[PDB]
RNA sequence: GGAUUGAAACGCCAUGCUCAGGCUGGCGAGUGCGCGCCACUCAUCAAG
């Protein structure tokens, strides 16, 4: 699943007007299985370092196929991964909202950063801060 | 015999734990303490 549960977490968060933002060939975009939907050349870029992912670059990404090794079947760029350009920005919003610190849904455990989150609004969004790391 | 988001893909090159430093200086097992008090080898049996 993963890019599709953050589609559906900026799906959820998008709705409520405060805790988020509401901002905005043709395939099959494999986050929400549509067809005939303009797919997205390049992905917005996923925030760094400390509003981010400790230790990556500042503009660092999921998506990324800016070597010839990376790509099949003659495809270019993210045409190798066909995802709508709405699908790409709503995943990317969400996964850098919740990469924000000021949200309380972000760790870090050594090498790698960890965000969680629920299906619905529940207390335990902000109580796991503590199961994987108690005070 | 066209296609297993496949086909190809080193974590890899190299790096003294070393230089050294008494467990030593010295301290009676010692002062003393009967194996000792008694007790028949003895009552017999030619030499051939």
């Amino acid at each position: 699943m993963i890019l599709q549960a953050l589609h559906g977490y900026y799906q959820r968060m998008s709705a409520d007007p405060d805790a988020g933002m509401p901002p905005y060939l043709c395939g099959q975009c494999l986050i929400t299985g549509e067809r005939q939907k303009p797919i997205a050349q390049l992905h917005p870029s996923i925030k760094g370092g400390r509003d981010g992912v400790r230790g990556a670059q500042a503009v660092a990404s999921i998506v990324s196929f800016n070597n010839t090794a990376f790509e099949s079947y003659g495809k270019e760029q993210s045409i190798n991964a066909p995802v709508s350009q709405e699908a790409a920005f709503s995943y990317v919003t969400a996964l850098n909202y919740l990469l924000n610190p000021s949200n309380r849904q972000k760790v870090t455990i050594a090498d790698a950063t960890v965000v969680f989150w629920a299906e619905r609004s529940s207390p335990a969004e902000d109580i796991f801060a503590g199961m994987f790391d108690p005070p």
